């Protein structure tokens, strides 16, 4: 099973100038909880924006170019990325935009955080067909002293 996990601002914005223009520690805790002890697949731009290996996860990077860091696994196609994960229950795809686009057709689950923030962006989550997905979990949170915006955690499963 393949799952996507992402945080979306208004209009499905997910990034700007290779960074995320918000700080929501609650969402990062959610990200960590849902990805720990699982392989994570990311594109090269996302690897660069993160800047180091994510601990306690097998880090797999998609690049058409040879790898430049042996602390992570480098693969050159979607099929190789999947094979590199082995036989695990759940593979987590952590973006960015181009990688989300390619793995969406294969995904059975989406872990989405909807953030009530208006940000200009240059990267967007794919336009997924809402009829194909069932919402099985949602949990809304108002803003607080640590999290500057309200946000909703949602898990959707392909029908
Ligand atoms: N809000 C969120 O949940 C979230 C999550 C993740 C990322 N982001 C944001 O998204 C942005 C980065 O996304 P992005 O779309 O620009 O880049 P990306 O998808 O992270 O990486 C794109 C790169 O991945 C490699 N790649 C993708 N598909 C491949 C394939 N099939 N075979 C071989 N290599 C492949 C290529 O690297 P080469 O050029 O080396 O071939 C490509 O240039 C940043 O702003 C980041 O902060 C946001
Ligand atoms: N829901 C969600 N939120 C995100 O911010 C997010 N970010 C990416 C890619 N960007 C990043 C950037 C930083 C870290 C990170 O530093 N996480 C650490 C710390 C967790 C914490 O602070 O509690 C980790 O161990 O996962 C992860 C992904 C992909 N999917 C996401 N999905
Ligand atoms: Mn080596
Ligand atoms: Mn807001």
């Amino acid at each position: 099973m393949i799952s996507l996990i992402a945080a979306l601002a208004v209009d499905r914005v997910i990034g700007m100038e290779n960074a995320m223009p918000w700080n929501l520690p609650a969402d990062l805790a959610w990200f960590k909880r849902n990805t720990l002890d699982k392989p994570v697949i990311m594109g090269r731009h996302t690897w660069e924006s993160i800047g180091r290996p994510l601990p306690g996860r097998k880090n797999i990077i998609l690049s058409s170019q040879p790898g430049t860091d042996d602390r992570v696994t480098w693969v050159k196609s979607v099929d190789e990325a999947i094979a590199a994960c082995g036989d695990v229950p759940e593979i987590m795809v952590i973006g960015g935009g181009r990688v989300y686009e390619q793995f969406l057709p294969k995904a059975q689950k989406l872990y989405l955080t909807h953030i009530d923030a208006e940000v200009e962006g240059d990267t967007h989550f794919p336009d997924y067909e809402p009829d194909d997905w069932e919402s099985v979990f949602s949990e809304f949170h108002d803003a607080d002293a640590q999290n500057s915006h309200s946000y909703c955690f949602e898990i959707l499963e392909r029908r």
